[PDB]
């Protein structure tokens, strides 16, 4: 029960739990949810709210959708908006992403906090101090932006940034980053509209796999 249960993946890492799969973790307000524990990358015990690695799911989804979650625990998903503010609420969380391209090479980046708002602050991005890594920095160009869809537009830009580039993201104006963009499987014509992270690949490749997740400070 949520007097006793874990709160996150670190709490599962604790507990003896060393191999990654889905538990059941409670929410500061004791909803429990259903969660996807990396238990091996870089010592364990992250959270992963996202994840792509075959095309197999549509992320050119609305505000509805990203507010709820979708995908599947088998593949690829969207934790969701709202969860993802609930696990990022209490305390202070270092975020981590893992990028795989079509060569086999892994990069990642880690930015030392994140959290996002409420709906109210339409799941803003408060986003701390980068930390390094293989891919370089792009999303400290993110850091307070709201979150748009399709269907809304909370963005910095006199455009639709997430209709122009065909993701959902916390947009400026527009990206240095689109992790839930088309999968466009490794090189593309069209610019900026892939799972694009522009300090390693630029705004033309598309990653094979991405993983965005976080764990306690
Ligand atoms: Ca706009």
């Amino acid at each position: 029960s949520c007097a006793t249960g874990p709160r996150n993946c670190k709490d599962l890492l604790d507990r003896g739990y060393f191999l990654s799969g889905w538990h059941t973790i409670y929410l500061p307000d004791c909803r429990p949810l259903t969660v996807l524990c990396d238990m091996d990358t870089d010592g364990g015990g992250w959270t992963v709210f996202q994840r792509r690695m075959d095309g197999s799911v549509d992320f050119y989804r609305d505000w509805a959708a990203y507010k709820q979650g979708f995908g599947s625990q088998l593949g690829e998903f969207w934790l969701g908006n709202d969860n993802i503010h609930a696990l990022t609420a209490q305390g202070s969380s270092e975020l981590r992403v893992d990028l795989v391209d079509f060569e086999g090479n892994h990069q990642f980046a880690k930015y030392k906090s994140f959290k996002v708002a409420d709906e109210a602050e339409k799941y803003k991005l408060v986003l701390g101090a980068f930390v390094g890594g293989s891919a370089g920095n792009s999303l400290t160009g993110h850091n307070n932006n709201f979150f748009s869809t399709k269907d809304q537009d909370n963005d910095v830009s006199s455009s639709n940034c997430a209709e122009k580039f065909q993701g959902a993201w916390w947009y400026a104006d527009c990206h240095a980053s689109n992790l839930n963009g088309l999968y466009l499987m490794g090189p593309h014509e069209s610019f900026a509209n892939g799972i694009n992270w522009s300090a390693a690949k630029g705004y033309k490749y598309s990653y094979k796999v991405s993983e965005m997740k976080v764990r306690p400070a």
